[PDB]
């Protein structure tokens, strides 16, 4: 069964939000309706502004700004590690966070900059377990 | 706990896809970055093309078409019931389907037109239980 009786009146579909997110990632893979390029040092990442805003306090601030909402190109701080950004962008579109000993510091610093609080909190807990 | 060890290597966040979908619905409520208006008889519905394509075989066909991907206005068949469309648009953004005796036929006919197969299948099962 794909549905249940929600707490409210409605029929609710268990996997709907993840099925939507999978299609948004498929659109991203195929570069369909992507409307922004995020530049991180020498690297470029195409994405959908709505997904970025939905996942980050920094992108939410940028794309709700009357002047910046219309930008096609966004340059991040040149100190941002592109691999850390790539891991977080994949997480936004998949719910899967590829945290490893060799990338955890860059992922945490990037999530702090992008304002993804629960990812920062998660990185902190994994770091504390090895200390 | 908000995360777990997925079947693959990654840490996976349980509520991430639904937290993304909630923010996409908040953006829609506030008319932020909406890029299309769907016209259903005398009624207009503002939405995000990526969400519509992610949820419907008809919108996926339209917005991947080289000519139609750029349209700001999409007119649906004038025989489509606006309430049925509204219930399905809310479902796309919430995972919640407000199926009632008084709207089930219009919801089913609209889901057939929009190519939302599992919603059609769900309507059919609820209809069959009252027959
Ligand atoms: C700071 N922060 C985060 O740590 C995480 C954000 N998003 C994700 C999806 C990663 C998220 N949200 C909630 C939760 C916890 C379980 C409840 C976890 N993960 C987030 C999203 C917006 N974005 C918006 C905020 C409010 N209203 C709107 Cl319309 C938007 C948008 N778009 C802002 C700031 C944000
Ligand atoms: C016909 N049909 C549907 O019944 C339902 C669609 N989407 C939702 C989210 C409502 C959905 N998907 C899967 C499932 C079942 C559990 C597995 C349930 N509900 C759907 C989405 C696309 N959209 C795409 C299809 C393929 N690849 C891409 Cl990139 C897109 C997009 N965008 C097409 C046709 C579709």
């Amino acid at each position: 069964n794909l549905y249940f009786q929600g707490a409210d009146s409605c029929i609710q579909f268990t996997r709907h939000a993840s099925d939507v997110l999978l299609n948004l990632n498929r659109l991203r893979s195929r570069d369909i309706l992507t409307d922004v390029v995020i530049v991180v040092s020498r690297e470029q990442f195409r994405a959908h502004k709505t997904v970025l805003m939905a996942c980050s306090g920094l992108f939410y601030s940028i794309f709700t700004d009357q002047l910046k909402c219309n930008l096609s190109v966004i340059n991040l701080d040149p100190e941002i590690n592109p691999e850390g950004f790539c891991i977080l962008l994949d997480f936004m579109y998949t719910s899967r966070l590829n945290l490893r000993e060799g990338n955890i510091m860059a992922v945490m610093a990037t999530a702090m900059y992008l304002q993804m609080e629960h990812v920062v909190d998660t990185c902190r807990k994994f770091i504390k377990a090895s200390e």
